[PDB]
């Protein structure tokens, strides 16, 4: 499924990601955007061999098993395929654990390069929340 932008920021807030550890809605929006433009089937390999999957490109190295990444963990203990879901709690709930893991939103690699210090408020303005 691709979302609509006041589409996933209403679902995201509905599934308890609004000020999650203290990051606006807008922080979520904006990285999932550039993660996966909205995509919940989007999928991209990394050079190490795991792969990131669903709208918040969660990696199989730490996160989520498909049964192809030789030594990682399976911290969230999901299948990957679940994170690609059209429904974006099991993607919700594994990133409230990945953001948790002590260095916050930096996780994301896009958010970090794309949303960190940005009007990220930009995201989640107009919607009918
Ligand atoms: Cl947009
Ligand atoms: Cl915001
Ligand atoms: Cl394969
Ligand atoms: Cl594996
Ligand atoms: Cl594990
Ligand atoms: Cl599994
Ligand atoms: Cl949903
Ligand atoms: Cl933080
Ligand atoms: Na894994």
């Amino acid at each position: 499924k691709v979302f609509g932008r006041c589409e996933l920021a209403a679902a995201m807030k509905r599934h308890g990601l609004d000020n999650y550890r203290g990051y606006s809605l807008g922080n979520w929006v904006c990285a999932a955007k550039f993660e996966s433009n909205f995509n919940t089937q989007a999928t991209n390999r990394n050079t190490d061999g795991s792969t990131d999957y669903g709208i918040l490109q969660i990696n199989s190295r730490w996160w989520c098993n498909d049964g192809r990444t030789p030594g990682s963990r399976n911290l969230c203990n999901i299948p990957c395929s679940a994170l690609l879901s059209s429904d974006i709690t099991a993607s919700v709930n594994c990133a409230k654990k990945i953001v948790s893991d002590g260095n916050g939103m930096n996780a994301w690699v896009a958010w970090r390069n794309r949303c960190k210090g940005t009007d990220v408020q930009a995201w989640i303005r107009g919607c009918r929340l």
